């Protein structure tokens, strides 16, 4: 869910979720995916797709088990689709964190992104 | 759209609606809703369970028209889902600016992951 999502994100990148990247490039946040502005917004596109490929689950109310053991995320074995979406999550915070190093503040914004369109995921 | 909805907000609450509100508490802004932390956040809560009872549109990305006439907001006649969405937004302005009083900072860009989940709406 969004409260495992979250918390991966910020394990994984430091960063206030929410801020950083709520409302960044075309594929991080809400709305919905468009051809990636950067790194970090290649990051939010793939983990979107990677949200396309899951049977049924609801990858923003359903929560899974996940362990940060050695500062590390291990998905709970949980169930197929669960262990799928928690995968997705964890995928998309470590990008995340591999790619601060780019991050690039305005790609931000209040204001509906300009993107081009996506690839078909 | 969030254009509407961000103007709504700066004329009830003369506060810049991305700043103050885009990541305040559980429930204000991108990334899920939670246990509010304040009344400001409960106004947010309030509006994310509005936005669930809408049915032919999207709040993020659909335009609706609205006045500001005497400084009071009044939504259009519309389509239904799009007052309704209206009325969603205009709620929550009103709601935030009359929760001033407690606005509290400390929240705005709060770390959602350390929020708690949240009550069905």
């Amino acid at each position: 869910s969004l409260f495992e999502l979250g918390k991966m994100i910020l394990q994984e990148t430091g960063k206030n979720p929410a801020k950083s990247y709520g409302a960044y490039g075309c594929n991080c946040g809400v709305l919905g995916r468009g051809k990636p502005k950067d790194a970090t917004d290649r990051c939010c596109y793939v983990h979107k797709c990677c949200y396309k490929k899951l049977t049924g689950c609801n990858p923003k109310k359903d929560r899974y088990s996940y362990s940060w053991k050695d500062k590390t995320i291990v998905c709970g074995e949980n169930n197929p689709c669960l262990k799928e979406l928690c995968e997705c999550d964890k995928a998309v915070a470590i990008c995340l964190r591999e790619n601060l190093g780019t991050y690039n503040k305005k790609y931000r914004y209040h204001l509906k992104p300009f993107c081009k369109k996506a690839d078909p995921c």
